[PDB]
């Protein structure tokens, strides 16, 4: 009952960390909106999960999160937190291999669909004293090797959470982030699967983290509920769900 | 039912932040051991709570925080979490007012109490796969005006955190801190109460966040419990509670 | 002679910051191109400075960079450092009043027009064993209220530079990136004079650093010097230029 | 000539990181007080280096520091820059290897030391509108393994720092750290002559860089020159001498 009487929009809620958070605010006692641009994980969980209804909606696309918007309000009558979790990381890539047009597609999915959304709901977010809760990156703050674009996307989407938390914050609407490392999702599954050794390259992973395994969706999925329940003199913060892979020395590579 | 089963002790748990973290967690379904070095109002809390008791126990005492755990587990058979609350903000004092001596003795405090006691108590949580809880200060990071030594005790606390997670997470025992910014408690009241003007010191504090109020211990509390119960994939993180006052420009003070 | 016998580029090099930059690497040695999109300064500034040269470049039109690298290839022989200063702030906006097109319209000078000459540069640079320096902002790490398109644009800039370190450190390059805070320049003055008072803002810009006063192009310059000349274990590194105004705290807006 | 004219005092300036910031700054046209403990390195420093002498004294006894900062001005006749360099890792100790008494001992030398010749320098540094340069560390904010007590001090270090900067801001007096990573110094070597495979812990070390080497002492003290000598709007600030050490992803060890 922790979110009882509450409404909620997830992006990209159709699979992998985004269904972890439908599932975590549902279990709280949430109505949760699912929104994605393909039909089939969301459709299915629509049906599995009571409190929870799919509807289709890229977030690139203006008049998709428009529609989005007057939907939740017309079926559900309030709207009291969105999760921006809609993202998508691109194969390994050498900076000289990049071009400015992909960077600029990158940042219209992981940058401005989070902009388009968050402008969209406030409104109604400033009536219900709702919150914003952005999924960004561990590799925002400490980098990543062959991800450029990737990782100047997550750096903006941080900076942004702390400047709309500032703007905000008058309003009494909350704006905050969750920077997680390596989570294990079908994203996680694909990109490896491109690579010549892929269970070497999960292997890799795992011990990233002095945890010595990834992270699951659910865990993600509490952190979020917990932003949005509970973290009322939180604002504008980064919290990470990393597993501990930004302490200590590692393999990076006498004087 | 979040922490239903489990033992806590919360140090300096009589009053303040404390208090507020010893209620979160009974009202989260745990029996909790209240440490204080002052009877009053952890005696009370006794009798109020079911589910919490009081033990007598001044941290910067090794033998009375040897009996505290060895008390714990004789009168509960396990333990689950240690929250290390127990600290002190002396009153402002100008870097020329200090005394290595006077610094020494809020080392003992601040730093090597909680020292000591995650020490003794790790065994314990090994057994258990329990977690660590530091309440350290958003000051340690960002510093603060005539706090020198207060200052240096809380980045050692906040950097002590990510070594010990560094060294505990082969053992899966989670090692985390909160660093609070203006929490209103019986200490910032008593240090309000030494100025030329109380109120318009509290005033100030107020306005230092950008959501316009001092935080609570209930929120501290909320924190400790998400940590302690649901945040299994997080190790070695600083989680701020400040209501913003770290994020944009204020008066600190043509080139 | 700190860096004589080398060839740095700077980019918006005709006034303000990278003026300064600009006068800093003479004064050490080195020949530089001054790129910007106005004359009027640059050309100055080019019969000002033996050893500074001008090239009229806008450095979001990648015919103007291709262009600007090959004529310092052609005039000079080689290229040792990329000063990425060109960027605009926009005048205060409340985040309703901003749009997904003056963002990406920003992004394209702040975030964009950096990678395109960091990209075409980095051949040469590479031969040169060289190093970028990108300008980033303060405001990029901790936020500012009425700027969320320039603050996304900075905290780009800074995830990107520890993005591109990581991937050019195995050939020698290094990337770093400053941080100033309150620089006087022409842009901070024609900001203060769009606004209701304009020399109390100035006043409250001097004081939000606890030095008193704002930066100075020259100071910028000096650690752009440090950086390129003498920094050789420094790579990925965000400098501060900012006189202390992240530390402690300030005014912002009892539990 | 750029500190030409200057007085500056390096502490455990006989060897390693402490040595090279002596020729640095002797480099720099500075009169340099060498302190230190033991007498073997520094007194050959003395007849080495023209505008360098050597002053025995243990930074842990008061009374030596007291004769440092008087003899300083009555040879010198000022005091313009104070670089605590003087401290000591220990062997790799597990948590419950390390005890209260020994953590105390580290903390007064590497936290304390520091204290007490910034205390007693700082009267002449106010008249100088001189400078204070800590060295600290990269693991004070990372975290280390098998160094808890190293660690903390060393946290208390950079965060004593920024408190200090800011009391001392109203002045004219700049406090700055450097916290290096992986230096090549006699204390790295005695650490690795301790391991099982001294040239395995090396091999490691150096590639815990992107940069695929460790960093040498007179890269510490440019560091340290332009922090003195040029960063006049600098203060408060960690300036990160690691070779990349702190970015991306490494070896820390599926969900
Ligand atoms: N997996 C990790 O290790 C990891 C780590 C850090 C950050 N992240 C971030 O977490 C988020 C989710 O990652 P994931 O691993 O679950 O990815 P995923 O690919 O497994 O799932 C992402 C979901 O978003 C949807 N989506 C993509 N583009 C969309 C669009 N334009 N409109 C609507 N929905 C869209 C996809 O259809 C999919 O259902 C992303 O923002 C990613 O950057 C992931
Ligand atoms: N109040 C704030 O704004 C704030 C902000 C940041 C951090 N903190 C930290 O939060 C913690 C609690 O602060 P608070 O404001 O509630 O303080 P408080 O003074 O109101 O209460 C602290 C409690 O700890 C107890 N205590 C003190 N010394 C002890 C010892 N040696 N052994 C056992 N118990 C001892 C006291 O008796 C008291 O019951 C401290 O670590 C403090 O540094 C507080
Ligand atoms: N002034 C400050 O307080 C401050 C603080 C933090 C960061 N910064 C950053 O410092 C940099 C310089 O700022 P400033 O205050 O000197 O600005 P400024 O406006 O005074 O000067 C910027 C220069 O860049 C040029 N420029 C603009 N667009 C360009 C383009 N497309 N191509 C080429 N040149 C172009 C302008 O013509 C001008 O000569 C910017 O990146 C800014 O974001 C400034
Ligand atoms: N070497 C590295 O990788 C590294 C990395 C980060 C930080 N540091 C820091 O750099 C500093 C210097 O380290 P180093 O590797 O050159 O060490 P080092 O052992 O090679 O030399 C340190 C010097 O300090 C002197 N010293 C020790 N105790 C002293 C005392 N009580 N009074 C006076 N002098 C004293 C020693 O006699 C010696 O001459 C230390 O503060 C250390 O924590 C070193
Ligand atoms: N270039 C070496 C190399 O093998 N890189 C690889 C290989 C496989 C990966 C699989 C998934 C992810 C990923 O999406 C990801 C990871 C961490 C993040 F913090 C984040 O925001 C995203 N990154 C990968 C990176
Ligand atoms: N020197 C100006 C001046 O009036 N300072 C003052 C005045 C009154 C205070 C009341 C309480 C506290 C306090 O305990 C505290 C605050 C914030 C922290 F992050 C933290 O760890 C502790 N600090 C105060 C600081
Ligand atoms: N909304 C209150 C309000 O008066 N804001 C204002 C008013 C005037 C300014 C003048 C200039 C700047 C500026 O360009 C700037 C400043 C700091 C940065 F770190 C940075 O990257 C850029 N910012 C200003 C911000
Ligand atoms: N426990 C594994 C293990 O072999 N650790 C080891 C082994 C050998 C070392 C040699 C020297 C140093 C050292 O003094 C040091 C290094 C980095 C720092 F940022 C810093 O402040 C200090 N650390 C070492 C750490
Ligand atoms: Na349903
Ligand atoms: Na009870
Ligand atoms: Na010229
Ligand atoms: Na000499």
């Amino acid at each position: 009952t922790r979110y009882a009487g509450k409404v909620v929009v997830v992006t990209g809620g159709g699979r992998g960390i985004g269904a972890g958070i439908v599932r975590a605010f549902v279990n709280s006692g949430a109505r949760v909106v699912i929104c994605d641009k393909d039909e089939s994980g969301g459709r299915a969980l629509e049906q599995e999960l009571p409190g929870a209804v799919f509807i289709l909606c890229d977030v690139t696309q203006e008049d998709d999160v428009k529609t989005l918007v007057s939907e939740t309000i017309r079926r559900f009558g309030r709207l009291d937190c969105v999760v921006n979790n809609a993202g998508h990381h691109p194969p390994p890539q050498r900076p000289e291999e990049t071009s400015a047009q992909g960077f600029r597609q990158l940042l219209e999915l992981n940058l401005l669909g989070t902009y388009t959304l968050t402008k969209l709901a406030l409104p109604y977010l400033r009536k219900s004293q709702g919150n914003v809760i952005n999924i960004s990156s561990l590799v925002g703050a400490i980098g990543q090797a062959q991800a450029v674009p990737y990782v100047a996307t997550k750096g903006a989407v941080t900076a942004m959470t702390k400047a709309l938390a500032l703007d905000e914050s008058p309003y009494g609407v909350r704006v905050n982030c969750i920077s997680p490392g390596n989570i294990w999702t079908p994203l996680w599954e694909e990109l490896a699967a491109l690579m010549p050794d892929p269970r070497a390259t999960i292997r890799e992973g795992m011990l990233a983290q002095p945890l010595g395994r990834m992270g699951q969706p659910a865990e993600v999925g509490a952190a979020a509920v917990f932003l949005a329940s509970e973290a009322n003199f939180c604002t504008g913060i980064e919290l990470l769900v990393t597993g501990g892979a930004e302490l200590g020395y590692g393999c990076k590579a006498p004087d």
